[PDB]
């Protein structure tokens, strides 16, 4: 066993201590976690490099237990700097980077709802998947994307209908108390704000994100999918 391996001992230990996990653990073949009940990051990876191909400065918001990182980060002469808001799931995204050796990766605990993005550097793009619908003001989350990036892969939710909704920043959105499913997934204020599609169309828009490229949609009058590229100038 090579002298950069973890032992096999201690990655029983720790992903054990870690437990429990939102995506399981596995690695040479063994389970060693479960995930809970509620994109493969190797498709995911490629369909932002067939966005971004030039890509070598990336920024991960909502980074759960490291997958979609260390997907992205398989290419060497690309680094990642992975935010994650709660700590339980950082620790597993840094174990994660630690069994793999990925040193093209740095993660920190952050809360995108207050942090400074100014203090980030530029990326040539932003991975936003899975998180704009666990903040409160997802228009302001867009922004702070265009703060450091001229680049989004945004994967979200919307909400299929704009009767009997309210109205915050001239945007209309469902403002609900967080309730997703998956604990380890939720934001970390008690509400959320989902947007209608045209809402959401205009607060990229309003970012700076003017050229919006769909790459996948599935609609319904109630929750919907949709994944974006948005590209500024
Ligand atoms: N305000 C916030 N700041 C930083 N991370 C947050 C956050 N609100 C939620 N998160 C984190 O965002 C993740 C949402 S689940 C999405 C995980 C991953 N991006 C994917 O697409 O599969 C969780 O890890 C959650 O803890």
């Amino acid at each position: 066993r090579g002298s950069h391996m973890m032992d096999r001992r201690e990655i029983q230990r720790r992903a054990k201590e870690l437990e429990p996990w939102v995506n399981g653990f596995e690695f040479e073949g063994i389970r060693y976690a479960e995930g809970s009940d509620h994109q493969d990051p190797a498709d995911r990876a490629r369909a932002f490099y067939e966005a971004f191909p030039g890509a070598t400065r990336i920024l991960e918001l909502g980074a759960l237990e490291g997958a979609d990182t260390l997907a992205l980060a398989r290419q060497p002469g690309t680094s990642i700097l992975g935010l994650e808001g709660r700590e339980e799931n950082l620790r597993r995204a840094e174990f994660v980077m630690e069994v793999h050796g990925a040193t093209n990766v740095e993660l920190r605990i952050a809360d995108v709802e207050t942090l400074d993005f100014a203090t980030l550097g530029r990326f040539d793009a932003v991975l936003c998947a899975g998180l704009l619908y666990h903040v409160r003001e997802p228009w302001a989350l867009l922004k702070d994307a265009a703060r450091v990036s001229a680049g989004i892969y945004l994967s979200t939710h919307y909400w299929g209908s704009s009767d009997g909704l309210e109205t915050l920043d001239g945007y209309s959105v469902k403002h609900v108390r967080e309730e997703h499913p998956e604990p380890q997934a939720r934001g970390l204020s008690v509400d959320v704000r989902w947007l209608d599609r045209a809402s959401l169309f205009a607060a990229l828009e309003n970012a700076g994100f003017v050229e919006i490229e769909v790459l996948h949609e599935r609609t319904s009058a109630e929750v919907c999918d949709i994944v974006v590229v948005g590209r500024a100038r």
